[PDB]
């Protein structure tokens, strides 16, 4: 149907926009630290401590198989990469200290993703 290639596109362009904030989001992890998921032949209790572990490759795969349908989903995702890693690093760590960087410094990002996606709908 006609509605439905609609709606495809309206994911499409989600799909762009969540694909720039996350660039933007990237950038202010410019450590790399969440760049990939945490490997269980290094940290192999992880799965004990973390029940959801997230990373930003592994964001980029569902977004680049648009598996994003609305900014909530994409902020939950970027929300677990952040707080999996307060939980598990002490407040004294440089895991920790980065996450609330990341947290500080997409905020910004965030609340003018949100404006945008509500604006074009």
């Amino acid at each position: 149907s006609m509605e439905q290639v609609a709606m495809e596109l309206r994911l499409t362009e989600l799909t762009r926009l969540l694909r720039s904030v996350l660039d933007q989001l990237q950038d202010k992890d410019p450590a790399r630290i969440f760049a990939q998921p945490v490997s269980l032949k290094e940290v192999p209790d992880y799965l004990d401590h973390i029940k959801h572990p997230m990373d930003f490759a592994t964001m980029r795969k569902r977004l680049e198989a648009q598996g994003y349908k609305n900014l909530h989903e994409f902020e939950e995702d970027f929300d677990l990469i952040i707080d999996n890693c307060m939980k598990y690093n002490a407040r004294d760590t440089v895991f920790y200290r980065a996450a609330v960087r990341l947290r500080d410094q997409g905020g910004v990002v965030l609340r003018q993703a949100r404006r945008e996606v509500d604006s074009i709908g």
